[PDB]
């Protein structure tokens, strides 16, 4: 028996699980828009408003949950749209599927090297009959690289019958020497870090009691963030940058360093990873065991012993609590010009236990990073390897559709939020009952601070006027609110909680130009800075309190 | 002696007169901006919301002036951003240079970047050494106005802050005559045929003169390509429109019944009656290019009207030149009926038309991409004072908002327009702010039918199954405007236009504004699938076709040839 | 009413002229060969025996005659054999197609990106009937572009039966300017005129100016020969073939004059390109318009002038120079050098002579010891400078130009890369005269690792092939020469062979380097005594001036 090539495609998407797919039809795609609109029972097509919305949220469904995102775009300026959200998948690893609509066949650009370099596969689909199994072929490719898989549909093959029968969709213990060597000097460190990325996903139970039992310190990467409890006091935050004060000053004094799931004074670099291309990179690593996260350390952990407070675990909890404090200083002003500080405040207050989190890229990133407390069951996502600017209204959409049922934030800068604000009017298309926070500085704040620390002339392209986001999501029949003072923030925040449990609702916040604490340039220490340097630091940051990580090795007999 | 590299950057740039240039700073970018800032009195740095924007306004500069249009972004994804504009740019052939960050050579996402662009460009290098740089630069400015196309420039951001030294550092054919004996021969095919057309695109854009000269001397109609629009002026009588798919009804009709066609900078965009093809373009790789082509002439567009002209006299009406005469009469009849309603729901039809009232004769018109370029192809009234952009051969939406910025930037003393549906300027809406910004008076009229309507009609012509994608939900423009702090106005009513399009007229004297008109979801006249001769299609698809339209008195082209004693292409 | 699409293509091709083609078939591409097969009478058929060989040669049918040169590979493997070739064509600017097969749409490597650097078009034909059209574009896109055209070919659309019935000016000169300019020249005390291939057709006007007005002529490489090389005030190239009287002058000059080309205080330039006015140093005068019009219109204006000590200084320069090259020249005996080899190729040289030249120092010692007029032409990998080229272009020379005497002069690194297609001269009965130059070096290599490397030498000497034997293999007439000695009979047993077949020549050479233009060790005034005496030693340049002893001998400074 037959079927139309494009009814076919549509059962090969059906076949592999995909629920949803984003695009934006063109003449030079309606054969598969025909094919997806007999198939509205069973797959949910998404229009938005630009499509590298699409191409973003696709990113977005699968690093939510391990399934193949997938859009589409029409020939020519729609597929090209696509770019950021390709390139942010390729670059954060998750995979996608791109279809670009194409002329027939019979009935002029070629497109082909339009995807050469952001595709781990990139074909024009050149014959009705095997268009299923190309479909099917891009699918295994990017599951198989963990990135992009592209094909050009010429329109006329959607629409040409084929026979059904003929087309098919196609849908370890650790070494106990090495783990004993690991432990061996892991135990011996002055100074031991367990440092680890999202490789440590299933292993958060493992690394916490780890970190207790051995009385060892924890730092994640910046995506690795909730995979440990944020109140659990040795988790020392991130280092690199959206990093955190605890966690940049203990890398620097470290002996020894395990990395879990990772690949970033310190004498013994300790290592696991299931990948062996990953057993070496960033410096002469010492000991690197070739297996599971969870298991290794499930297997250190059946071979140690509580061990008592030593000095570093104790000047290091010590650091943190004085960190936590000065955040909660900034969070708990209760009147006066809004900062973004507060607004995170205002979050964590109406955030339900598994929230899940679209940010996007800013001092967002940093302020976030710092402020929400997420535990195991919280999910946030972000772009953060290519880190394009505008995937937290794209983000936020694909949470909402893969969670029906969760709380989703989206967390935007003002520049950030602009990007893609048209698809603001997606969430109330689809009824998406996402929570909006812009936070509206009038800046490229994170580039201002940039130039700041770098350039000879005055500042230029990182201010601007004015966009009331308020407005812009009236424009798009979305309630919501526009706040410049702390005191306005619980019962805005409680409007947007209840708003949010049947539609999408936006708060702009209007804050201040105030420079986030930046962890590495610090200037906190008597030694290494001025007095004065000192003083001003602890103005401008509102950091009278903290003390540097210098302090509190002393404290505890520890050199610096 | 001794100068940063980066300000000798900017130097290259205002050495070949970029007044203005577009884009986003970022940290791989800052020492560009540096620059930028030190010579903030020489170059305009415009900021941009979404770095396609930036290119599309680059594109957009290149078309209106011909001069060398600026864009850039940071590394990664501010660079990938432009894609947009650099292929509008690279198919509308106009030179455009855009510069992309990059992580400095000592601390080198570590993309390559290189490839990114490979396929957009002309010319795509990485500076790898801050001396040469400005020569760089300056080559990719060379190169894109060589292949009238895009140069990209890779730049690691160390090299514009290191030191050089300024000691090291750093034309318009006249054109032959055409050959005589082959203008001969072409005017001789030309005054021989019975149904002469001539079909002109912008390569003829410095020869209206000429064209319409021609055209009345000898009694023979004009059709021009979508972007010829305007060389001669659109009130010309025997001015048939263009032909293809902002198709307008005479030029459709006309193509399939000529004997000869002349292409003048033109090479087309079938004919099955035409028995020659006669061509004039200064490109020898364009002589030739379709089905076999008869007579061609390589030589200047208005050298070689001239030489024809100067050989030839003046010819008495034709029966062939009276029957366009009376379908061109007929459809501007149809066309002013749509136009001169004065209550009712709004249609596209009277939102033109409150534009032409209000629109000086020098305007400038940047038009977005969907059913707007259809009926702003029919309903605007141009000529050679005005203007109009678009982005024609890659088609990308969007380009509204970014045209207008730039036509506002060259021409500030000149009324501009933007005219763009809901969906397109959906895309860019965020740069509203920008004309804000920077106190761009543009007149911005969003065309609102809640609908994909040009891809909507598509899927009516070709799907099986019921329309998906082309129908959404509202976003009222007007708010919008309100969001970035621009004046704006929502209408729905015929009767509401004039009221609203004067105070647009004069807030656009000194700030900008946007209209948001709400139209009905009725489908524009389409020109390539008419349902009218009485002969050609059923009595019942007929009596359809002009009810949907409001086409009751539009009589094919057969009529007027069976008027004055031609036949058709209904008798073979 | 009806064509096979593959017969359609090969009669595109027809219609534009093209002659002949190269290729290796291959499953993927064998429709074409079967279209090919049916038109054997009207369309030539190369078949070579590697395909960079076909695309080598392909862009030197273009280097030579302006026409498209055509190559074609298999899929895979074929096509990407080409890119020497390709890349040659591109660099060297000069319009050639090149058709790649590929596996049939309905019966799997994308091709494609393969091409997408090279190629100013390249595109995959999806449809038989537009197939004549995509091989159309393509030509008109090479030529337009004066670069490379790819289209991949699914193997079964050529097999497929389609409709038989659906299938430049340059600026004159403007004449304030052109006064501008001769102003500026005649201005000017130590004016040079530096032509290079855009002043392919004014080489009487560039040598008028040069006797009535008294400047001397400098060319690029690729324009040795528009201009008579006796001509006694022709000073040879600068750069890096370099002559020494070019190099020398080109520091002593204050006005310059670029024609059709890309101390000094005025840059004159004529071009036909705007991109191209003003591409290299500053410049105050620059003409858009046709080499030779201009410099007729420059004549018009201007009046027999005298004599100048410039002028003299550079005659008297050029003199030292040649007697210097003719005294490596005329040994009689002993140890064999290039130079004699050379000179052997100009006693057997027919004036209208082609010469297909390879890289290496062969590029150097044939620019300074050949004897061109403008009746020879000569073809090299220019900008590219891929080795190798020598076999296909002589093969290539001989295929345009059956009745003119062809010399392929290579090195031994070089023709080991192409010798396989030796074989290609012998199947078509294509009479090239081969010079092989056996240092058993990478010499030009060897001279840069001597001026540049702290260790010894590396890479750059290897083990001796014997050309002859190899030519023997083939079947080809060979010989192999070591001692001066040697060569008139042998030159003129191979001046005779190659009225009939193709012949090899293997010169045994020794390691010499040859003069350095750019590393000149004569001026008593820069130089180490110890140094300048060392220099002249090794390069038996004994009698060799500085342009400064004639710079004195006149009046002028530096
Ligand atoms: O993004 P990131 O920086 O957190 O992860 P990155 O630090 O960039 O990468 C995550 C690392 O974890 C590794 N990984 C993934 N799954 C596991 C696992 N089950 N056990 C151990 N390592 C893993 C990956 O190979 C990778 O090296
Ligand atoms: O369709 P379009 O108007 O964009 O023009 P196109 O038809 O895409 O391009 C215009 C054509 O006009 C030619 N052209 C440009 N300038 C001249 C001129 N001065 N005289 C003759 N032809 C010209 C170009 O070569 C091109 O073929
Ligand atoms: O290789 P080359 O260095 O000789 O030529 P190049 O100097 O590399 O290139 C040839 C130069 O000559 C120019 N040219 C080509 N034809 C003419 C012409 N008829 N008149 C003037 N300049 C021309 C080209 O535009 C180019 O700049
Ligand atoms: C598309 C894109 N352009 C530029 C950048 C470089 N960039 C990084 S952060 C940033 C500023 C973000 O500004 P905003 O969203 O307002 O956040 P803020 O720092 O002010 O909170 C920029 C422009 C980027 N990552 N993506
Ligand atoms: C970026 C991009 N995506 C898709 C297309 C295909 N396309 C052409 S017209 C069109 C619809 C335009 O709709 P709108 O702007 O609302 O104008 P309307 O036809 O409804 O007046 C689309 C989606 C395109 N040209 N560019
Ligand atoms: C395919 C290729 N590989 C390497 C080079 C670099 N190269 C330029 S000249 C040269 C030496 C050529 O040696 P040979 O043919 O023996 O000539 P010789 O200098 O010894 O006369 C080399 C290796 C090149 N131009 N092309
Ligand atoms: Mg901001
Ligand atoms: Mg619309
Ligand atoms: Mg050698
Ligand atoms: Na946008
Ligand atoms: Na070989």
């Amino acid at each position: 028996t037959n079927i139309l090539a494009g009814a076919a495609v549509i059962k090969v998407l059906e076949a592999w699980g995909v629920d949803h797919l984003y695009g934006i039809p063109g003449g030079s795609i309606n054969s598969i828009m025909d094919a997806l609109s007999a198939e509205r029972d069973r797959i949910h097509y998404i229009q938005v408003r630009h499509e590298e919305v699409g191409a973003m949220a696709a990113a977005a469904d699968a690093k939510l949950t391990g399934k193949i995102g997938v859009c589409f775009g029409s020939a020519g300026p729609g597929g090209t749209h696509l770019m950021n959200g390709l390139y942010d998948a390729r670059e954060d690893h998750v995979p996608v599927l791109a279809l670009i609509g194409q002329f027939g066949t019979t009935g002029e650009m070629n497109e082909n090297p339009i995807y050469a370099d952001v595709a781990d596969y990139n074909v024009t689909a050149v014959n009705a009959a095997t268009l299923p199994h190309v479909i099917d072929e891009a699918i295994r490719r990017a599951y198989a690289h963990q990135g992009v898989a592209v094909v050009q549909i010429p329109v006329d093959l959607p629409w040409q019958q084929i026979p059904a029968e003929d087309w098919y969709a196609s849908a370890p213990e650790p070494d106990v020497q090495a783990v004993t060597r690991l432990t061996q000097t892991l135990l011996a460190a002055e100074r031991p870090l367990i440092y680890y990325g999202i490789g440590a996903r299933k292993a958060g139970k493992e690394l916490e009691q780890l970190s207790k039992t051995l009385k060892i310190p924890l730092m994640s990467t910046y995506p690795a963030k909730g995979i440990v409890a944020d109140r659990y006091p040795a988790y020392l935050g991130s280092a690199n940058r959206a990093a955190q004060k605890p966690a940049n000053e203990a890398l620097a004094q470290a002996d020894v360093v395990l990395f879990v799931g990772n690949n970033y004074n310190t004498r013994y670099f300790l290592q696991i990873d299931i990948d062996p291309a990953k057993l070496g990179k960033r410096h002469k690593t010492d000991i690197a065991v070739l297996a599971d996260a969870q298991k290794t350390l499930a297997a250190i952990l059946a071979q140690v012993s509580e061990r008592e407070s030593t000095p570093w675990w104790q000047a290091n909890l010590a650091n943190v609590k004085n960190w936590r404090a000065y955040l909660a200083s900034l969070e708990d002003k209760q009147e006066g010009p809004l900062q973004a500080y507060q607004v995170l405040r205002a979050v964590n207050k109406i955030a339900e236990p598994d929230a899940i989190y679209s940010i996007d890229v800013g001092d967002i990133n940093l302020n976030a990073n710092r402020h929400l407390k997420l535990t195991p069951s919280n999910r946030h996502i972000t772009s953060n390897l290519f880190a394009t600017m505008g995937v937290g209204i794209p983000g936020a959409i694909a949470a909402k559709l893969n969670y029906p049922e969760r709380q989703v934030f989206n967390l935007a800068g003002d520049g950030g939020a602009s990007m893609t604000m048209q698809d603001l009017a997606t969430q109330v298309q689809y009824h998406l009952p996402v929570i909006n926070v812009v936070f509206t500085n009038c800046q490229y704040g994170f580039i201002k601070d940039e130039q700041e620390d770098t350039n000879q002339n005055d500042f230029i392209g990182v201010e601007f006027n004015d966009i009331d986001f308020s407005k812009i999501a009236d424009g798009v029949h979305m309630q919501a609110f526009r706040v410049n003072k702390i005191e306005q923030l619980p019962d805005v925040f409680e409007q947007a909680k209840a708003i949010a449990q049947h539609e999408p609702v936006l708060i702009d916040a209007v804050i201040t130009g105030d420079r986030p604490l930046p962890a590495e340039k610090l200037r906190l220490d008597s030694a290494m800075s001025s007095a004065a340097d000192i003083e001003a630091f602890k103005q401008r940051y509102e950091a009278q309190d903290l003390q540097p990580l210098s302090t509190y090795l002393k404290q505890f007999g520890l050199d610096d």
